[PDB]
């Protein structure tokens, strides 16, 4: 079942996470990783972030020490696996044998056709390089364009602002954060950004540039120093798909991390998974699934007995003044606001039911109420309502009940 | 690998075409198939054609001689399988030992939740005991609504005006057979069953009934003596879900039909998979999925050599007077029409392409050049357009060539 020698491709969160929790487990064969950047283990939430305003790479590196006697293998690209001969190509020459190999590979940045052909500078922001690029042009004073109003966007259109960068956002949904967000927060991003100066254009598209201007749909122009693009990714599913994995922008996979592969088993951005509150199949794209999937996955493979992944979706972003932090499901059949919706030091709670049972929260600089929620989303919870509004009502109370 | 022994849950088409195959290609051990209908294997498409007009279900049996030596368990349910010991719960009592498992439980159809409580007759079109019943209701000058567009209910609706039943039909969308099937297409098929009689409702919904007479969402009422309900399937996959294998409305197959579980696979109507011409997941609902999946994953597990699944998706339907065929994707950036579009003497084609591509094909009594076309197709052909549009042209020197 779980066979030596373990081979992880990818070099991110999913990996080190999964062979950190190998390794506490109390497997003790051998661990080789194959990283295609030539970089220590690094995290990426930083990137659009303080790293992003600050440069020190130095703060952002994975903690690889509850991995111990493992080889990663950095800067070299799995080229091929042959699941019946259970061995890996790399691109140096060498060739890896596995009992196990884990597909932990995350996703890409989805490129703009519209943009293909520019000759003004377009970047992507997904990995250290990326980060060094963007930031290495945002002159103050300088006017850079945003295409796609997702938590990444938004975070480094935050970033820029407090640069001293001209920001201007072309979204083609009529809202920001359209995954995964529930409106009423998407509707108090907007109106945060806009007051921080953002150029914020709604239901517009990208038709193409020249000479360093870009056109919209509208008929209209941009004109922007540096183009960056954030409408999403792609899940890096190029190595299972050609060694005949079930695959649709992600690599599906159970509870247990398992492909339709034997012995093959993948974890993080690169999957798609079944949310529990949904109960349909998603790409998830968040720290705490890559992290929390890769330890479950690893738990499993080395005590069968220990349960599937099983833990609910959410995630957090930093915009400015911001601390926004999102639980389960952008909606239900009720929303309960807990305190006000001002841009006069903003603070507020948000709680979506399903027929009265909890099922998404969303905090704005309140972490204290986040872990709570958390709690009662978990069990389904089906709390009395106005409490749920009340003012009065302290919410790690009715968790520890 | 294929190992013995052999257990297909489901007999139907996709079981049937599976075990005959395994045989065919040289599997000699054991084969048990577990069937929860009390019937001998049969067919479900003349259910509602030729069957709902005559009733002989001497005429509707698959033809199980090209499986010898297999034991088929009719009448029975499989309630559970538990992967690590291989074996099957029965709800007869016993157990079966497997080496190789196949799901192969097809798709039940979905209940309209406005109709749950109704105190008129209300049935569904899936079974030989579904059709019997429904069959026995269609009195001559009785009122039949049928909910839903798709194909098996405007089958039902041809075969009730046979009979001389009054025929309405609610549909939620603005045209029928809104999947997989060409817009210029269903304009034509409304217009067909409204000449023959039929009373259509486009975009309306079902919000209840009461006393007989069904409630729509215009505020209006339909009175019928029988509702069928036809708004599609769900796949049968609670075995699959319970023992943890990937599934949303559908086992996850890759194109050896293997399952995220090991030694389990699972073909026909229950699978979600890749459609070769979109390249994206779907699950698929004909009879040519059934058959050709459940042939090509037999075969390859006989003989590992032998390519995955790889057919193009296809299918026909016989509504009256019209003999339909439908072949690939309903649209691309091009339709060329073959012939005048008419309900003087229907003949007519339709070719769907994407940049000079054929990815689709529509014959209407014209079974003639559906051949010619679905291989055309097969090989992504770039033909002239304008001779695919000419009528000197003959398809079938096209495809030879
Ligand atoms: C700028 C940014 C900000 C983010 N902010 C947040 C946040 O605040 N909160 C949040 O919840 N999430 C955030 N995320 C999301 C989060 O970081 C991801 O969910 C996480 O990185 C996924 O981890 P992973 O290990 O699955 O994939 P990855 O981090 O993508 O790691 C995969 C690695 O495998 C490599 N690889 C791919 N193919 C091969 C191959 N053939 N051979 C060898 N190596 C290969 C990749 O290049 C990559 O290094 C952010 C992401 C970015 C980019
Ligand atoms: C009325 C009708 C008309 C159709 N017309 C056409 C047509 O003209 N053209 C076309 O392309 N397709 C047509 N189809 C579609 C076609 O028949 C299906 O695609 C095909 O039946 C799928 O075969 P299957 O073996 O995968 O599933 P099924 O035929 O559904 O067989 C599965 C069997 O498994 C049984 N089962 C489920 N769970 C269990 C369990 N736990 N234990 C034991 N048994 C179980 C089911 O009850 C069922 O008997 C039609 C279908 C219907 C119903």
């Amino acid at each position: 079942a779980l066979k030596a020698p373990v081979v992880v491709l990818g070099a991110g969160l999913a990996s080190v996470s999964f062979v950190a929790e190998l390794r506490q487990a109390g497997y003790q064969g051998l661990i080789t990783v194959v990283g295609d950047e030539a970089e220590r283990p690094y995290d990426r939430p930083p990137l659009s972030k303080d790293f992003m305003a600050h440069g020190d790479a130095e703060k952002i590196r994975l903690d690889c020490k509850r991995a111990p006697e493992v080889e990663w293998l950095l800067g070299v690209t799995a080229q091929s696996f042959d699941p019946q001969a259970h061995t890996v190509a790399l691109s140096d020459g060498r060739t890896l044998p596995y009992g196990t190999l884990v597909l932990a590979t995350g996703a890409a940045p989805r490129a703009l056709p519209t943009l293909q052909g520019a000759t003004m500078p377009v970047h992507t922001l997904r990995t250290l390089e990326d980060a060094r690029r963007i930031q290495a042009g945002l002159r103050p004073q300088s006017r850079l364009l945003i295409v796609g109003g997702g938590v990444i966007g938004l975070e480094l259109a935050a970033t820029a602002r407090t640069a001293g960068v001209h920001v201007s956002l072309v979204e083609r949904q009529p809202r920001l954060m359209s995954r995964a967000a529930p409106a009423t927060l998407a509707d108090f991003v907007a109106r945060y950004h806009a007051a921080q100066g953002v150029d914020l254009r709604f239901e517009r598209s990208v038709t193409g540039s020249v000479d360093g201007v870009v056109l919209l749909d509208d008929g209209t122009r941009i004109a922007a120093d540096m183009v960056v693009v954030g409408i999403g990714v792609l899940a890096n599913d190029a190595l299972a798909r050609a060694a005949g994995l079930a695959c649709d922008d992600g690599i599906f996979v159970d509870a247990y991390g398992r492909t339709t592969c034997p012995d093959v088993y993948a974890l993080g951005d690169v999957t798609r998974q079944r949310n529990p509150l949904s109960g349909r199949f998603e790409r998830i794209e968040t720290w705490s699934n890559a992290q929390n999937q890769g330890i479950a996955v690893a738990r499993h493979l080395v005590d069968p007995t220990a349960p599937g992944y099983a833990e609910l979706p959410w995630y957090w972003s930093d915009q400015g003044a911001l601390r926004i932090q999102v639980a389960g499901l952008a909606s239900g059949d009720e929303e309960i606001v807990r305190g006000e919706v001002s841009l006069d030091a903003p603070k507020f709670t948000l709680i979506e039911l399903q027929k009265g049972r909890i099922v998404g929260a969303t905090c704005v600089n309140n972490a204290r109420d986040f872990a709570p929620l958390r709690r009662l989303l978990a069990v389904g919870a089906k709390p009395d309502r106005a409490a749920l509004a009340d003012p009065a009502t302290d919410l790690r109370k009715l968790a520890a009940a």
